[PDB]
């Protein structure tokens, strides 16, 4: 009975397994855009993506992640609200089971249709397992997206998911370059937070951007083809596998813009 994303193991279930559930900074929270202060001491974002290098794709039963050799100083973010940085080691996205639902932060309230985060860790703590026990140890680059028009981009990932359907299938997946994802304005919002999964540890400098991407709802319904269970278990499609807005506390959302 491990923690997922139904009615008796989502959620509002896991501060039972994982009590930081219930923190001072938890994710993912509503960006109230009227609240957040624009701060002019915030430096524009550096993404350097061009050296990335993908390995593969899995199903975890949780998302489809895409991971990255880590192991040079190649894919980094710095600047923006960072000290030092931040290299790349994989990506996701959480999605819902209609347009209107699947993205973990909200704006004004408002969902998208999905949420990419760009996982990345701070150097100067040697690895991710390290860097996850530390207040500063990762920066995670969330982009929404709604949608529209596809993202063209994006659609290598869609046409391997077919092989990835259920829970522990992995593939090879090389020359991926993320830089596709982006949308064109690095304007951004950022915050004190946590991973949006168990176990939810309190390790993150959140980046939003502003702007979403516009993926197609051929692209997204893909997305929505994946299972949850492993091969040979009734299917349950992978949707709906996002955590709601959690308490800000005592936090200010800050912004690069405005
Ligand atoms: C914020 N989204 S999340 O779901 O909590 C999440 C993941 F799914 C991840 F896969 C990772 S990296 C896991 C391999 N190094 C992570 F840091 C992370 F924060
Ligand atoms: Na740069
Ligand atoms: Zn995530």
């Amino acid at each position: 009975h491990h923690w997922g994303y139904g009615k008796h193991n989502g959620p509002e279930h896991w501060h039972k397994d994982f009590p930081i559930a219930k923190g001072e900074r938890q994710s993912p929270v509503d960006i109230d855009t009227h609240t957040a202060k624009y701060d002019p001491s915030l430096k524009p974002l550096s993404v350097s993506y061009d050296q990335a290098t993908s390995l593969r794709i899995l199903n975890n039963g949780h998302a489809f992640n895409v991971e990255f050799d880590d192991s040079q100083d190649k894919a980094v973010l710095k600047g923006g609200p960072l000290d030092g940085t931040y290299r790349l080691i994989q990506f996701h996205f959480h999605w819902g089971s209609l347009d209107g639902q699947g993205s973990e932060h909200t704006v004004d309230k408002k969902k998208y249709a999905a949420e990419l985060h760009l996982v990345h860790w701070n150097t100067k703590y040697g690895d991710f397992g390290k860097a996850v026990q530390q207040p500063d140890g990762l920066a995670v680059l969330g982009i929404f997206l709604k949608v529209g028009s596809a993202k063209p981009g994006l659609q290598k990932v869609v046409d391997v998911l077919d092989s990835i359907k259920t829970k522990g299938k992995s593939a090879d997946f090389t020359n991926f370059d993320p830089r596709g994802l982006l949308p064109e304005s690095l304007d951004y919002w950022t915050y004190p937070g946590s991973l949006t999964t168990p176990p939810l540890l309190e390790c993150v400098t959140w980046i939003v951007l502003k702007e979403p991407i516009s993926v197609s709802s051929e692209q997204v319904l893909k997305f929505r083809k994946l299972n949850f269970n492993g091969e040979g278990e009734p299917e349950e499609l992978m949707v709906d596998n996002w955590r709601p807005a959690q308490p800000l506390k005592n936090r200010q959302i800050k912004a690069s813009f405005k």
